[PDB]
């Protein structure tokens, strides 16, 4: 019953696999004080010639060593999605504001990137968003504080896929950077994402390594 894991594309920087018939993980790879060299996830949803990106890649050139593959695969990037204010989530939107791709993150990403002059995303939303992909569409949405304040996860409901980002640890990782982080939060927001999503297959963290459900049970424990 599992998807058969394919790997789509791979560079020194940039690794792309397809992990269920319509998403796929982009993975690339930061140097960082604290926690060694961390690989940092972002989701593609693609259906129908039509893409959704949640993250960027951290620096500029990543960013663009993605939008060229998914220009050489001739597909319509229809949206990039910032799942909070970090450097790994929207480090690269310059890269896709030059392509007249719009941005969108939630309402208080938008003020926490300018506050810390980071690149901004374009358009806010204050609760759940709807991104078309194709015939098919992807969903944002908060549901509260964690590993930020603004954090946000992307729902695809077609393959039962969660992109988690950030607020959620691939099973048996620690802590990590709680510099931003609301851990008094961070428990009861990830109960209401497995509450809302009780038939997700894939989770995808955003850093670490995919898996099902497990995740956001290891997530809610680790904060608890
Ligand atoms: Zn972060
Ligand atoms: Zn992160």
């Amino acid at each position: 019953s599992t998807f058969t894991e394919k790997e789509v594309y791979s560079s020194d920087k940039l690794i792309i696999k397809q992990v269920s018939p319509h998403t796929y993980v982009h993975v690339s790879f930061l140097d960082t004080d604290t926690f060694g060299k961390v690989a940092c996830n972002g989701m593609i949803v693609i259906s129908d010639g039509e893409a959704v990106v949640f993250d960027t890649p951290s620096t500029s050139n990543e960013t663009s060593e993605l939008l060229s593959f998914l220009e050489e695969e001739k597909l319509q990037v229809n949206a990039v999605v910032a799942t909070h204010f970090h450097l790994d989530c929207l480090g690269g939107l310059e890269a896709f504001h030059a392509r007249n791709i719009p941005s969108y993150a939630f309402k208080n990403t938008l003020s926490l990137a300018s506050q810390h002059d980071f690149p901004q995303p374009q358009k806010g939303f204050s609760d759940e968003l709807t991104l078309k992909v194709g015939t098919k569409a992807v969903f944002v949405h908060y549901f509260g504080e964690g590993h930020t304040q603004d954090n946000v996860i992307g729902y695809f409901p077609d393959d039962q896929v969660l992109f988690g980002g950030c607020l959620i640890k691939a099973n048996g990782a620690g802590k990590g950077n709680l510099e931003d982080a609301n851990v008094e939060a961070w428990p009861v927001t990830v109960n209401k994402i497995s509450t809302a999503y009780p038939n997700l297959r894939l989770v995808i963290p955003g850093h670490g390594n995919w898996g099902d459900k497990t995740l956001l049970h290891y997530t809610e424990t680790l904060f608890k």
